[PDB]
């Protein structure tokens, strides 16, 4: 529920494209500038801007709209929203403690702290 369930949303693992190959690498390891590769039905690990591609994305677990959102390049994505349809590259802008989903747990954490 809630804020509890947000948590256990975040992704654990990335697919950043590194010296011209992918690499799968715990999420801890993705910096912000990486490129990350994200595949049809795969959870967008950081957020960020939109290199490559496009593809609705399902931000219901934090914005709760229903209807999956049209992501284009230059178009920003968040961390721990599900890509649906096409394959997605994305210069990551925030991780970490930065993105918006800890943000909000930040919030509340604090508030309730």
């Amino acid at each position: 529920e809630a804020i509890k369930k947000l948590v256990g949303l975040q992704a654990k693992t990335a697919v950043v494209i590194r010296d011209g190959k992918e690499i799968a690498v715990p999420v801890e390891e993705v910096a912000v500038g990486d490129i990350v590769i994200v595949r049809p039905g795969e959870k967008i690990p950081v957020d960020g801007v939109v290199v490559e591609g496009e593809s609705y994305v399902d931000e219901s677990m934090i914005s709760g709209e229903p209807v999956p959102v049209l992501k284009s390049k230059g178009d920003e994505v968040f961390g721990a929203t599900i890509n649906n349809t096409g394959v997605l590259k994305i210069r990551a802008t925030r991780v970490g403690g930065e993105t918006l989903l800890a943000q909000i747990v930040k919030l509340v954490e604090d508030a309730m702290g």
